[PDB]
């Protein structure tokens, strides 16, 4: 791309991909921590990435957070009219409703002119209540759909920021801090070496399940996220990262 | 102050206040948007420093949401649905209207996530859980309610009312509906949709209630709902008001 070439993004993408061993790196100009439109541009870039990767039939698992909400906001109908079903990856993870995967999922599906199926399993159910709810045919059906996701679109967060944003019990805050968590993705907190140090108790997709998902797109940027993004990608994730100059330049510095 | 039509409607229906926009929303669809605009202005006049606003679904309150704008006074705004599922399709559900209105207001919101395809047993489990109780408690503390009014038969059909309940609604001569309750011509409850959240007895404690409903087809339904004292502000149109008052 001549735009990417003149802006130095082509080189920055190659350098970032090599540094993090990514399947691919897509970087938009600017720093989303400073300039609001940059998050929207990450959203647009992620949508392009998704459309390039869709097949004839698609089950797209999505996480919540403001970044995947920006992907949803930038989503448009498929000109090839391929079959699109959107589901949340997990149960919502203690996010307020605006930031929950169900909310992002519904928004994305409407914008894509696709269909969606939501997962309603509250995070603080008693053992007994949980046992009954997961046997419910409607819950089983959504969980089974998630098990066959062909695509995952997910955010990445700094550990402390995420622990604070969600309704994280004191007991869990202590564990997150004691084990030096630096980054978070889809209900897992990781340390600087990309090892899992704390897991949010949820339903749906688990970390081991991503290996079976052919197309995974992480969308996260802003200089504040540089260490979080680096830590997450310490492990093989077979993932395309959509990010911005803010995060990428800080990471590479 | 009030026009003679507004003054007459306020007296006739024992309203806290009447706001009547021009035209008949059953003939001129955009008039629903003008009811929405007037309702938003009314809400803004009644806000305190901190607010918990319970809202119903339906196209009229969706129009309120569409016309909502942020508060120039920057008052604290938390929106919630009044009740759980009432059997509306997604576009007409209180949860949908609630999220839309909150976004337009730059406020915050909480949703109720109840019945759906779930068993009674699984349903009861959900309503016991901490976050769900929190929303129910928030609704219980509402400082404002913004609700629609519909014709009973129309509303029963739009929702997916079981045949046995359709028969009961008909047999008891329901004529009007609001927030999941069906009322006869004397404004007495004759059938209720089962749903968590706000109950009819709870409206008395809510300081500001704004009903938004118009169109000549709703004149009978509006009159009947207000046959009992509701201490409510009605935002309506000339279509409804003139027909109700026999002034056209
Ligand atoms: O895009 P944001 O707003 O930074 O949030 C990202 C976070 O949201 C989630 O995707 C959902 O909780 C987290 O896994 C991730 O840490
Ligand atoms: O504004 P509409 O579309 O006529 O619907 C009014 C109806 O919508 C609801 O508020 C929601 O179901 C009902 O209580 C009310 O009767």
């Amino acid at each position: 791309s001549n735009a990417k070439d003149v802006l130095g993004l082509t080189l920055l993408e190659k350098t970032l991909k090599e540094r993090l061993n990514l399947k691919d790196a897509i970087i938009v100009s600017g720093d989303s921590d400073q300039s609001p439109w940059v998050k929207k541009e990450m959203g647009r870039a992620a949508v392009a990435c998704m459309k390039k990767r869709f097949s004839g039939k698609n089950i797209v698992a999505v996480t919540g957070g403001t970044t995947i909400e920006a992907v949803a906001e930038m989503m448009t109908p498929d000109s090839k009219n391929r079959e699109l079903l959107f589901v949340p990856a997990r149960g919502g993870l203690g996010e307020d409703v605006k930031n929950q995967a169900n909310t992002i999922c519904a928004h994305m599906a409407e914008k894509a002119s696709g269909t969606y199926r939501l997962l309603f399993v509250p995070g603080q159910l008693s053992q007994g209540a949980y046992s009954s709810i997961i046997e419910e045919p409607s819950v089983k059906e959504v969980l089974n759909t998630i098990k066959s996701a062909s695509m995952l679109v997910h955010g990445i967060g700094e550990a402390k920021t995420m622990a604070q944003r969600r309704n994280t019990p004191l007991e869990d805050l202590k564990k997150i801090d004691d084990n030096d968590a630096v980054t978070e993705a889809f209900g897992y907190y990781f340390n600087a070496d990309g090892e899992v140090v704390h897991k949010v108790h949820s339903v749906g997709m688990q970390l081991d399940d991503i290996d079976a998902i052919p197309d995974i797109i992480a969308v996260a940027g802003g200089s504040s996220k540089a260490e979080a993004i680096e830590a997450y990608f310490k492990k093989p994730r077979n993932t395309v990262l959509v990010t911005d100059e803010g995060a990428a330049k800080k990471l590479l510095r």
